[PDB]
């Protein structure tokens, strides 16, 4: 849809603080901090796939909106994830060990804007089409 495409990271604010708030260690934070991933979003029927590709780490999720799924995150958390579409925003919640984090993906002008929140930390990541 508006989301389908291949997207390259062009800016990131507060990602180190976000990773720290998630409990990510120095080594995994080091890998993530200067990474410039591509995010490849596709859809087949009910199933949306989001691939995140970078030199040192790749991830992929496939899901149906509103259906919880198990996910191993890029930082190796074992979480239960649910993704819904609310006002054109893909809203992902991840739940583990009594905690939660949200990842909200929206289209704004030429940008795919990704807001990641853990407790009082808000990170904003911007991708543009490859
Ligand atoms: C790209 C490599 C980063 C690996 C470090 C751990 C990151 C875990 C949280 C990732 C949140 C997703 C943000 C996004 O899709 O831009």
């Amino acid at each position: 849809d508006a989301f389908v495409g291949t997207w390259k990271l062009v800016s990131s604010e507060n990602f180190d603080d976000y990773m720290k708030e998630l409990g990510v260690g120095f080594a995994t934070r080091k890998m993530g901090g200067m990474a410039k991933p591509n995010c490849i979003i596709s859809v087949n029927g009910d199933v949306i796939t989001i691939k995140t590709e970078s030199t040192l780490k790749n991830t992929e999720i496939s899901f149906i909106l509103g259906q919880e799924f198990d996910e191993v995150t890029a930082d190796d958390r074992k979480v239960k994830s649910t993704i819904t579409l609310d006002g054109g925003v893909l809203v992902q919640v991840q739940k583990w060990d009594g905690k939660s984090t949200t990842i909200k993906r929206k289209r704004e002008d030429d940008k795919l804007v990704v807001e990641c929140v853990m407790k009082g930390v808000t990170c904003t990541r911007v991708y543009e089409r490859a």
